[PDB]
């Protein structure tokens, strides 16, 4: 399961508290903008949506959608992936993130690509989908660390 | 990677009317289907094919052509997009004759961007791409006939 998912977790410090750890953390739109590998962040205060390039031979680039619900919890924000129709790929974004007193800010972050329904094109797409996730996680820290003030 | 289509139809009301017809895309592309998202400014035409392959699904191929109005009717012809990604040049020609005789021929061209997954690869996205320029020329005469009035 490895293939088709990311995982991403970590922390950081907001140099101004609590009170902007809360703010950032809600208003994902704006945090996930600064990766740049998410492309077309948008908002609406309930949702978030956005996609994901996936690079495959003679196609090129072909994005893959996502949208999420942003529910607010006490300690922060969750993102809450919506299904979307299946005539063609797309990507589950699931997040957590909690603000602590003092400003810091832990975050946990789940992508799933969700494939359409021979064994040798299956892999080269799955390949593909699984590259685009891990490079999109892996630049989850460095993205959000963009849209802090030093 | 290629698709052709010619035919011929008769607009029920004339030669001033089959011009004015073929000279305006939403009137002679209002029930043409298998191009998603078709659209227009007066200038331009665009819109998408869709190249389905399995696990992506429907894969969306633009294409945007300039219209181009001629004496005896209209033109489309096809501007070149970037090779980030697959895209379809869509050219057109259309006249109208005397008694609202119409010509029609369309060309379609798919424009796409090592080892047995690269092979398996270029075999499925070639074929399935050959089918959809094929889908949608063959529809063509349907298509434009679904826009004509009654007389
Ligand atoms: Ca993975
Ligand atoms: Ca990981
Ligand atoms: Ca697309």
């Amino acid at each position: 399961g490895m293939i088709l998912s990311a995982e991403q977790s970590f922390t950081l410090r907001h140099p101004h508290g609590q009170a902007a750890a809360l703010a950032f953390v809600r208003e994902p739109a704006a945090a996930l903008a600064g990766v740049r590998f998410l492309r077309g962040l948008d908002s609406d205060g309930e949702q978030v949506w956005g996609e994901l390039l996936v690079t495959v031979p003679l196609l090129g680039e072909v994005d893959l959608p996502f949208r999420s619900e942003i529910v607010r919890t006490p300690q922060g924000a969750e993102l809450r992936p919506l299904t979307l129709t299946g005539e063609r790929a797309w990507v589950a974004v699931s997040g957590q993130a909690t603000a602590a007193e003092g400003g810091e800010m832990a975050f946990a972050f789940q992508f799933q690509a969700h494939l359409a329904t021979g064994a040798a094109f299956e892999k080269m797409v799955q390949a593909a989908a699984g590259r685009t996730l891990e490079r999109v996680a892996k630049a989850l820290p460095e993205g959000l660390a963009a849209g802090l003030p030093p």
